[PDB]
């Protein structure tokens, strides 16, 4: 197997992102050293076998570090990643990969962010894991156009518009770092469709929702489903998901945490009125628990 590292510095925080394609996970294990001899790091974490992100706010700047992740299976196997430090030529804006997995290596693309009324990445039943999204360069990030997607270890610098759209059938997000400042996550404008969101995807920095079902779409509707099994909020968001209830939408949510999270603060599944574009505006009903649309208990949301 094969375990590929990214490293991303926000807030004097290193978030670590990874993918690993190791079959019976047992366990995952960080290790941090101050130089770049694998032999002198050490453990500074043992995590369980569903997390793909991590964060290491328990460092000092003025000093350099490295990082390794180190994917253990039931069979005691051993599979670490590459280095990363704070010290494929087929990934490039406007790429659109069809009926396959394209593993970005961990490289960096980007275009830039339009100021009026563009997809740096589509896919059309298909993969991609290991990939930077530039601070400044973000466009309308990675549209899933048809079929099953998968958006593996994608670490978003910034976010211009909308981090990745679900136009497809399934749109499974498998960890991944999703960085913004001052807002629109997962944005879902198929029918029919569902959305994943796992391996403890971790949004950084200030956010709008991490997922809303198009409220005022042309030629809106449902059903929209969202499924969140593992997730981060490291920062502030104004919600987290957001269903049409009039159109059938169902999210359910478990495994969240968010930082100093309080009832209400901030609002976890909200139910809306949704539109046809042009037929009208999107109010908002409020936050809920336990409904035919919001399924999730305050039992499946926690203070990180
Ligand atoms: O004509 C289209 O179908 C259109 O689809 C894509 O754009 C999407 C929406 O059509 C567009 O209006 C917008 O919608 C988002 C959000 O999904 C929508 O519910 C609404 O959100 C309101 C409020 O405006 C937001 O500021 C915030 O407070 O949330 C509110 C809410 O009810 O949740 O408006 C939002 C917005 O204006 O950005 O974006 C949608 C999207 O998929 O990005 C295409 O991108 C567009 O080109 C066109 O094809």
């Amino acid at each position: 197997a094969q375990t590929t590292l990214m490293l991303s510095q926000k807030s004097d925080v290193n978030y670590l992102g990874w993918s690993t394609d190791e079959s019976k996970v047992a366990r995952q294990e960080v290790y941090r050293g101050t130089t770049s001899n694998p032999d002198l790091r050490e453990r500074i974490a043992v995590l369980d076998a569903e997390t793909r992100t991590f964060k290491d706010a328990d460092t000092n700047s003025g000093l350099n570090y490295w990082y390794w992740v180190d994917v253990v299976s039931e069979n005691q196997a051993q599979v670490v990643s590459n280095a990363v430090t704070t010290a494929s030529s087929e990934c490039k804006p406007g790429a659109t990969f069809e009926n396959r997995t394209v593993d970005c290596g961990g490289v960096t693309i980007g275009t830039s962010c339009p100021n009026d009324s563009k997809p740096l990445i589509i896919l059309k039943n298909a993969t991609v894991k290991n990939l930077r999204i530039s601070a400044s360069g973000g466009a309308d990030g990675i549209h899933c156009d048809s079929g099953n997607c998968t958006i593996e270890n994608v670490i978003w610098e910034d976010i211009c518009e909308d981090a990745a759209t679900n136009n497809g059938k399934t749109m499974t997000i498998v960890g991944g770092i999703a960085h913004n400042a001052k807002d629109k996550v997962l944005q879902h404008n198929s029918k029919n469709s569902t959305t994943v969101v796992k391996g403890n995807f971790t949004l950084t920095g200030e956010h709008g929702k991490l997922w809303r079902s198009c409220g005022d779409c042309s030629n809106n509707g449902g059903p929209r489903f969202l499924t969140v099994t593992s997730a981060t909020v490291n920062g502030t968001i104004d919600s987290i998901a957001g269903v049409n209830r009039n159109y059938g939408d169902v999210a359910t949510i478990s495994g969240l945490k968010i930082k100093n999270y309080k009832e209400g603060k901030p609002p976890v599944c909200e139910e809306f009125k949704g539109v046809v574009k042009g037929q009208g505006s999107t109010e908002k009903y409020g936050e809920k628990w336990d409904t035919t649309n919001c399924k999730v208990s305050r039992s499946g949301v926690s203070k990180l």
